[PDB]
């Protein structure tokens, strides 16, 4: 299993996001583009429709935090957990959060954003983690490139149950 109890499916069709602020740690069009295109690799597994915003009400927040937001004040450091988004269901939850202590690439030689982005992508639209460790959606991080990703079963199966 994958998904979480407490009401998780959006109800919507079309999504909208907000980029709230960006990491200097690497080109804010870079990070745009990245953005964009995971939520795309999302687009092709799930009915939903992905448009940014820069003003207005998000579905998805893209936040990037460390210290003062409202969210751990203290928390885990350079490495570690990367990315620790919420979905809905209790209240409260279905945005993406990075841990900004992170030195934030998209290149072979820094964190990558791109497949922790994409299961950020994936919890916020209801799912928690997967069990299967070769999945996305799985917690353990280990480099993976925009070429060279791909969703696995559990990720596309799992969120096909709320949205299929
Ligand atoms: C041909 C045969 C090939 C065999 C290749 C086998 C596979 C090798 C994989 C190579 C890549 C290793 C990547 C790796 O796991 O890096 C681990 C981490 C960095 O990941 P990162 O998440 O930064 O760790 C963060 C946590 N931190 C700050 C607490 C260290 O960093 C560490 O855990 C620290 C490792 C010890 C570093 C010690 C460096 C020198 C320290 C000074 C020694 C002084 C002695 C006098
Ligand atoms: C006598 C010379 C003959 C000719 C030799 C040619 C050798 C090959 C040179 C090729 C150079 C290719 C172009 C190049 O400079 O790429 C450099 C990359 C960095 O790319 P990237 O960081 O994206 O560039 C960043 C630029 N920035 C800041 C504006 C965003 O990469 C780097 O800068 C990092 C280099 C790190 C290498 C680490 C090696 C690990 C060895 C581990 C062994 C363990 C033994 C215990
Ligand atoms: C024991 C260890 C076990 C490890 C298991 C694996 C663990 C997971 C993988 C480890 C990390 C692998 C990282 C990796 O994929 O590095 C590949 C590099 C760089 O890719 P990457 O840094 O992602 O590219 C960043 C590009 N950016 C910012 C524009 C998005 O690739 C290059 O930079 C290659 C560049 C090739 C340029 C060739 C250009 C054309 C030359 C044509 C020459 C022949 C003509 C006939
Ligand atoms: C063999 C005859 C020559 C054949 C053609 C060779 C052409 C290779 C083109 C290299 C273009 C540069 C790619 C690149 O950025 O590699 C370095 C990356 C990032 O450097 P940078 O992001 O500054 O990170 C530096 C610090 N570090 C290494 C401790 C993390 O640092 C890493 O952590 C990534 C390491 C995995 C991917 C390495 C891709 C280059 C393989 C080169 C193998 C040469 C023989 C050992
Ligand atoms: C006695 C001397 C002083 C002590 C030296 C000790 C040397 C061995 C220490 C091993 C443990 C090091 C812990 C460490 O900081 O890990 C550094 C990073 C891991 O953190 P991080 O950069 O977050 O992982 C990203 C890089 N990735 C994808 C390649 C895993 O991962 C890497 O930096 C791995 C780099 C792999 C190198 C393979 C060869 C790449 C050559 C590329 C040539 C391009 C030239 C332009
Ligand atoms: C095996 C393939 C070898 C390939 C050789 C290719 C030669 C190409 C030279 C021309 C390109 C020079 C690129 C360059 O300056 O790379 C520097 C890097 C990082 O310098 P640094 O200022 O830290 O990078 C700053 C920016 N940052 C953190 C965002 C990446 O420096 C590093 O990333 C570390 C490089 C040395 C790594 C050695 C660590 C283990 C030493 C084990 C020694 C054993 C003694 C027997
Ligand atoms: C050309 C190949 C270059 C690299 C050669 C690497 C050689 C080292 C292989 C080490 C295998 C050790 C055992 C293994 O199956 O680990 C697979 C992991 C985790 O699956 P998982 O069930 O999480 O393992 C659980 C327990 N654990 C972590 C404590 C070992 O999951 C991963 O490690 C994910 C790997 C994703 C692909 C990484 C790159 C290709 C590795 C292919 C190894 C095929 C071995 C049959
Ligand atoms: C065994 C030697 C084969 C040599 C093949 C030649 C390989 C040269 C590859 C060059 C590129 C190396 C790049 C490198 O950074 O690979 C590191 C990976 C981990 O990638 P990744 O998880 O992205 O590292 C990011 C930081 N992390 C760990 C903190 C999340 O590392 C892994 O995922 C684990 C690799 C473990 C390999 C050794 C497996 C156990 C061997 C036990 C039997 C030993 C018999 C001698
Ligand atoms: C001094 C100069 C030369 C140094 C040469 C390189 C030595 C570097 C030492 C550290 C190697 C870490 C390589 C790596 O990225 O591993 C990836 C993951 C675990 O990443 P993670 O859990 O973050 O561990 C990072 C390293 N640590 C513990 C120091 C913080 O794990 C995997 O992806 C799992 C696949 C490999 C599992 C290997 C199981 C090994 C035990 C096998 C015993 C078999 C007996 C029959
Ligand atoms: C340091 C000791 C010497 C080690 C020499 C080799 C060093 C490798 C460092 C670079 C690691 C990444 C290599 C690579 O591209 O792996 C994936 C390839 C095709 O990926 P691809 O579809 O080409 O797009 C690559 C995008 N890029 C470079 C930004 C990552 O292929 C696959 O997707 C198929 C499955 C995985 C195979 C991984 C190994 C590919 C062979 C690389 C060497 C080619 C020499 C002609
Ligand atoms: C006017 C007189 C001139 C006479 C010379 C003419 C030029 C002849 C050679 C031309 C080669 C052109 C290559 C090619 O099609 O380039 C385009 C694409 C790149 O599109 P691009 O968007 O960069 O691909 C994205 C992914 N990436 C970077 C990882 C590849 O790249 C590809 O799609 C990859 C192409 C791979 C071809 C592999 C063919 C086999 C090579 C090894 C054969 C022998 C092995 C023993
Ligand atoms: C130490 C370096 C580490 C990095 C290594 C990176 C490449 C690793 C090669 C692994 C090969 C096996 C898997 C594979 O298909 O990878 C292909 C990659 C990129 O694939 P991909 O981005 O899908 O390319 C699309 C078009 N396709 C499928 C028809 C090639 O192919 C490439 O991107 C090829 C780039 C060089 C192509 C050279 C073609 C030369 C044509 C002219 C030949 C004249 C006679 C020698
Ligand atoms: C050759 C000199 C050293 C070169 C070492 C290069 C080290 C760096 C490797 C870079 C890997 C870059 C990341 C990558 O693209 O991972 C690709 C996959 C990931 O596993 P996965 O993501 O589970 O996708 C699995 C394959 N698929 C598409 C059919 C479902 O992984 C794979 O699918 C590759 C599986 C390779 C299995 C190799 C096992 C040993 C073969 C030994 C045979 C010796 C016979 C004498
Ligand atoms: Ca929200
Ligand atoms: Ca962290
Ligand atoms: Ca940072
Ligand atoms: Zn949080
Ligand atoms: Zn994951």
């Amino acid at each position: 299993f994958r998904e979480m109890p407490g009401g998780p499916v959006w109800r919507k069709h079309y999504i909208t996001y907000r980029i709230n602020n960006y990491t200097p740690d690497m080109n804010r069009e870079d990070v745009d583009y990245a953005i964009r295109k995971a939520f795309q690799v999302w687009s092709n597994v799930t009915p939903l429709k992905f448009s940014k915003i820069n003003t207005g009400m998000a579905d998805i927040l893209v936040v990037f935090a460390r210290g003062a937001h409202g969210d751990f004040h203290a928390f885990d450091g350079k490495g570690g957990i990367l990315a620790h988004a919420f979905g809905p269901g209790s209240g409260i939850g279905g945005d993406a959060h990075f841990d900004e202590d992170e030195f934030w690439t998209t290149h072979s030689g820094g964190t990558n954003l791109f497949l922790t982005a994409v299961h950020a992508i994936g919890h916020s639209l209801g799912l928690g983690h997967s069990s299967d460790p070769k999945a996305v959606m799985f917690p353990t991080y280990k480099y993976v490139d925009i070429n060279t990703f791909r969703l696995s079963a559990d990720d596309i199966r799992g969120i096909q149950s709320l949205y299929g």
